[PDB]
């Protein structure tokens, strides 16, 4: 019989597509030698044929999608003024207030894209025609309890349209086309709405105006949504734990690097 | 005559390609109205035609280049254990020790890619054939004095080859092909070498083995280099200050967003 520790080790080495039964009575040392061999070949094939990282590749695919549909690609600071958090209505009452990674006296690691997108919408509205369509992909940081669905360092897609066409129907049509294009199953439940894969939250979307808009100098209708890229990789690759999709030293494209 | 403040305002609005003389005796309010109009049209053209961000686009171009030449694309944590810094030989004697953004008791924002690349080289050497070729693009953080060439939040390309072919000639050939492919003028001065554009440092490269390798479990020859992506955009777009190339709310593709 295998120990819990030995099975822990075997499951790090196991890929969702693997047809191997741990429970069959073969010895740990041999099961481990089989899986070690498969995982080295998986890396060898990636290195020989494609060489692209899942997270980077997904970011590039999402980028082409939104560029093609008319959204301006934004890259804004990751390290943001701590006052952007209070101005988002997060002031020691919300769960998120205690999730902030603080950096100096006045800065933090952004936990969300909304502040920077707000600022870009206000600024670009003096220069661009209606409607204004922007999106950003990049790192976000939140302290979390260990979870199968949570990382402290993750990657968020955020997009926002401001002006005409900001209806809930249009927002659902963007979400629907976007996830059908990546091959990710979902249902939309709900102005605020959530995009869910079973009990896993893929995204939270919203329809404005809302009263928070005036703190940021926004007085137009808008629609938007945020998606976590690692949750999407988790679903499309059927990973059991989101840390196989994360920026990490322990996993490459969901294959363990401790061989 | 224009005030220093009025010329400051005019130069934020001025693009390197602009053929405008501030010194000609026309009034601030009119010079500003001309430049405001040009800068809005620049944004309108980007929004109508391409919609890609300079930093993101450069990252994708560098990615294709290195993937095509056989380097595995890495995305590793940005928030790293503070002990990686001491293990890099930075222990309160180097300039870099005081440039570290510390996050908790035990973590920091990475100022460099070398620790994570080291760890990937050691790990992948059990699985991949010789030579091992990897690269990473992503955020790095250093506290800096205000400068025309320094950002506190920048983007670094790092690449490393381990094993056979790790000669200084091969390393120069990668650097040379890489910068000729992006259209960036340089000279290599020097095993440690620097890639310079005038007095601006584009990159620092190195040839191993070096004694530091054994702390990281490396005992093979290697070659590598690090490049700052914003320094490259600065040179190729002839920006005067690197903050036009940075992830920012003040500039989009080097065009001011305060119109
Ligand atoms: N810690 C995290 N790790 C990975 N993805 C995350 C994390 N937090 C949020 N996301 C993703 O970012 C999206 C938008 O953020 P948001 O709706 O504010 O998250 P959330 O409400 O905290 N979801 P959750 O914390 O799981 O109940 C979410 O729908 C997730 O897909
Ligand atoms: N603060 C910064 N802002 C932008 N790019 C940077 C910064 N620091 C380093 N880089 C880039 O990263 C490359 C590799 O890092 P490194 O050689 O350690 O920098 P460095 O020695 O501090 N250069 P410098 O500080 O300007 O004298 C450099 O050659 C630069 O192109
Ligand atoms: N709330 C997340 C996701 C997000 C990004 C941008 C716009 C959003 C609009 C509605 C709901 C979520 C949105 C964030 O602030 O990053
Ligand atoms: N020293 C920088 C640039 C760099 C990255 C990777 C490998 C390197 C090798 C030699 C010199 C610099 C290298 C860093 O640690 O990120
Ligand atoms: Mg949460
Ligand atoms: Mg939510
Ligand atoms: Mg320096
Ligand atoms: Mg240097």
């Amino acid at each position: 019989a295998l120990t819990k520790s030995q099975t822990d080790r075997l499951e790090v080495l196991l890929n969702p597509k693997d047809e191997i039964s741990l429970n069959s009575g073969k010895p740990f040392r041999e099961l481990e030698s089989e899986l070690l061999s498969r995982r080295k070949k998986d890396l060898q094939q990636i290195y020989a044929e494609e060489r692209e990282n899942y997270l980077g590749k997904l970011e590039r695919e999402i980028t082409r999608f939104f560029v093609d549909r008319g959204f301006l690609e934004i890259k804004s600071p990751i390290l943001i003024p701590l006052e952007y958090i209070e101005r988002m209505g997060i002031d020691n009452d919300t769960e998120l207030s205690k999730q902030i990674f603080r950096v100096d006296k006045n800065f933090c690691l952004r936990p969300m894209l909304a502040p920077n997108l707000y600022n870009y919408l206000r600024k670009l509205d003096r220069a661009l025609p209606d409607p204004i369509k922007i999106f950003e992909i990049g790192p976000c940081y939140r302290k979390e309890s260990d979870g199968k669905e949570h990382l402290e360092e993750f990657t968020m897609l955020g997009f926002q349209q401001m002006g005409s066409g900001c209806t809930r129907e249009n927002l659902e049509s963007i979400i629907t086309d976007f996830l059908n294009h990546l091959g990710i199953d979902f249902k939309i439940v709900g102005d605020t709405l959530d995009v869910m894969h079973g009990d896993l939250e893929l995204s939270s979307a919203g329809v404005g105006p809302i009263p928070l808009d005036r703190e940021w100098g926004i007085d137009k209708p808008w629609i938007g949504a945020g998606f976590g890229l690692e949750r999407l990789l988790k679903v499309k690759h059927d990973f059991k734990n989101i840390k196989r999709a994360a920026r990490s030293e322990s996993y490459y494209n969901g294959i363990s690097t401790n061989l």
